[PDB]
């Protein structure tokens, strides 16, 4: 049987590496890899199944699962995986098996994961007084901490993070929201407006950049990194980076909640496998993931990628801020929460991107900015 798969990874990314490992065993089974290319993935990949030549295994940007599942175009999963003694769905983290689900069903298996917690400057905050052993665990310590560590004299601001005009902007903030009770479906409760004024005072009252409205997660935690900013909300890609650059000590915690009891949430990036519903092959399909799956033990060693799974250990990293570091973030992962799923992700995602830009902008208050929002979802999902 020969099968093909589709993924953007590249040449020293999982999933050549593991095609060739997979092709390489006496199974009876090869597999054909196509890369896609930068933001193709969707388009491609709606494009071939509407025409019959979609491949038999995609991985998928956990975001885009729950439209194609929806849609019919993924392999509904539940009973192979019920059946597998390999994929257990018991071992991955809550947030990328719902990913995969849909009607109450799987239709996929999760790939690998990430998520978002705050770094923080142990230095600047021992400078200010702060005990650099006891970061923030509520909002309102975060923003006592924030101004506390913002020193105009040394253009320092106390936090960075992302509240841009595109994906990463809704993927920094529905966390907040959840953590206050609300979901996408109904983004607009006074929780939520709670969590777009916090962010509104953080940049209002100068603890945050105004650059905090255009700048990707990757150059915000840049001014962290360079001692411009005290600390940064963002994940775990930056670490080797921040090694390299940031001249100081520091740590990272979880995100901090609204009160002490509520729900944990943090943002959930990375991709899932799946099945195309249409393949002549969907046994042999299923053997490829589970072999992939079988290969997770030896991911982050390999590709410095986390998998989706609370059973399997980082390993030492050879660095010790590293390692508590990555402690944290797979921490984190316990509590982090997909966006949607929902078929209309898209729309629904520029719909709070809006509400973001409206509120911080001044243009709209945050409650308005959001019942705008809500609005917005309530034709397509509810
Ligand atoms: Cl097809
Ligand atoms: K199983």
């Amino acid at each position: 049987v020969t099968l093909t798969l589709w993924s953007l990874d590249r040449d020293i990314q999982p999933a050549p590496n593991l095609i060739k490992e997979f092709n390489a065993l006496n199974n009876g089974i090869k597999i054909e890899y196509r890369q896609l290319q930068f933001d193709d993935v969707v388009s491609e990949s709606m494009r071939a199944y509407s025409t019959g030549n979609a491949p038999d295994i995609i991985a998928i940007d956990n975001p885009n699962h729950a439209m194609f599942a929806s849609r019919g175009a993924f392999l509904d999963v539940t009973d192979m995986i019920a059946k597998s003694d390999v994929i257990k769905t018991e071992n991955y983290f809550p947030g990328p098996l719902k990913s995969v689900t849909w009607d109450g069903k799987y239709f996929g298996v999760p790939k690998a994961t990430n998520t978002i917690a705050l770094y923080y400057n142990k230095d600047l905050f021992k400078a200010a007084g702060l005990d650099a052993a006891k970061p923030p665990q509520t909002w309102d310590e975060l923003v006592d901490a924030a101004r506390k560590l913002t020193n105009p004299a040394k253009n320092v601001y106390g936090i960075s993070f992302s509240a841009k005009a595109n994906e990463e902007g809704t993927f920094q903030f529905l966390p907040w929201a959840q953590m206050a009770g609300a979901t996408y479906k109904n983004i607009n409760t006074d929780g939520a407006v709670k969590a777009l004024e916090t962010w509104k005072t953080l940049l209002d009252e100068k603890l945050a950049s105004p650059d905090t409205l255009t700048r990707s997660q990757w150059d915000s935690t840049a001014t962290f990194n360079a001692g411009n900013a005290a600390m940064a909300i963002s994940g775990p890609w930056e670490i080797d980076r921040m090694l390299k650059d940031a001249k100081f000590d520091w740590g990272v915690t979880l995100l901090p909640v609204p009160t002490p009891d509520a729900p944990r949430s943090s943002a959930m990036g990375d991709y899932n496998w799946a099945i195309f519903s249409k393949t002549k092959h969907p046994a042999e399909a299923f053997k490829a993931i589970e072999f992939f799956a079988s290969k997770d033990k030896d991911m982050f060693k390999n590709f410095g990628q986390l998998p989706a799974r609370s059973d399997i250990p980082v390993p030492p990293t050879g660095n010790a801020l590293k390692d508590e570091a990555l402690k944290t973030f797979v921490e984190q992962l316990k509590y982090a929460q997909p966006r949607g799923p929902s078929p209309e992700w898209p729309k629904i995602s520029k719909a709070i991107q809006d509400a973001i830009q409206g509120a911080l902008s001044g243009q709209m208050t945050p409650k308005a900015a959001l019942d705008q929002a809500a609005e917005k979802i309530k034709l397509v999902d509810g």
